[PDB]
């Protein structure tokens, strides 16, 4: 069936493969191996389009740019996390979404803005911020967490439309 | 009288060297050393404060950071200016805002961010994205335009207003 190749991307601790297990195995893991770089399949109807989601979990010292380059290039749509209780995650979003935009050549490559965490009663980036960022950036915004689940499924497969809207614009 | 320390801060080609000469003597300057930095000074009355206008004019090859060290932990507030019809220059505001809070210890300077040569029937960067990422900063956005001379006053005052209501917030 149709196959999206994904890249979840953002500082190390956000929750990159909190969410990605979520989505896949619907449990919520902790403490996982912050060096571990891998992929994730899952078989799954969005919109009923059946289809194949190609999900690369990105790690490893990589200075904000393009971890894993034969996925990165290749990549269709990007989930660019950070964490509501780390200022320092969301402030790195931008040098994430320009190697993104650096190797792909475009200003025009689907993602999504993910503030993970929201279950965590504190906060050091506050809604409003990050979804202004995202207007000016043109992207949507969704908050979750991998924790309870909020928002995870959400945010992937809004990813996926946003890829769908992509493919069909060139006609 | 009120003495206020400004940095005007931004890309080469965006019209720092514009807007603070045509702030200080009235008239549009086109060919200025890209490389000469130098301050400039103004005896103005805003909001009925009377007060000398200390102004740093950002030149050289410094990887977006602190263009003038000591002018940039002394400075009490900055324009951080792109040029509207620059992409680029507009995508590197980031970096600057973020060697400014870096050399003064905090996300809380006083700012305003300048959309400048408002004046070219053209555009690559639209107002609404400017002002999402301003308002995602806090900080307020203007456009001007050394050429007709549009918004420069509106500009700088409204940084020495930002720096004034700073200072009052200490008590
Ligand atoms: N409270 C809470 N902790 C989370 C959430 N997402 C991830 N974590 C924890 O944050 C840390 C980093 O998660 P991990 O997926 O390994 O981060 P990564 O470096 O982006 O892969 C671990 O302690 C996770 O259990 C979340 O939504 N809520
Ligand atoms: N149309 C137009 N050109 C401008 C404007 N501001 C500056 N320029 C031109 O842009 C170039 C760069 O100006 P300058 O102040 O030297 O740039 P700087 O490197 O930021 O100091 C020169 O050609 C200026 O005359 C503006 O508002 N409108
Ligand atoms: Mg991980
Ligand atoms: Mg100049």
């Amino acid at each position: 069936m149709t196959e999206y190749k994904l890249v979840v991307v953002g500082a190390v601790g956000v929750g990159k493969s909190a969410l990605t297990i979520q989505l896949i195995q619907n449990h919520f893991v902790d403490e996982y191996d912050p060096t571990i770089e891998d992929s994730y399949r899952k078989q799954v109807v969005i919109d009923g389009e059946t289809c194949l989601l190609d999900i690369l979990d990105t790690a490893g010292q990589e200075e904000y740019s393009a971890m894993r380059d034969q996925y990165m290039r290749t990549g269709e749509g990007f989930l660019c996390v950070f964490a509501i209780n780390n200022t320092k995650s969301f402030e790195d979003i931008h040098q994430y979404r320009e190697q993104i935009k650096r190797v792909k050549d475009s200003d025009d490559v689907p993602m999504v803005l993910v503030g993970n965490k929201c279950d965590l009663a504190a906060r050091t980036v506050e809604s409003r911020q990050a979804q202004d960022l995202a207007r000016s950036y043109g992207i949507p915004y969704i908050e979750t967490s991998a924790k309870t689940r909020q928002g995870v499924e959400d945010a992937f497969y809004t990813l996926v439309r946003e890829i769908r809207q992509h493919k069909l614009r060139k006609l």
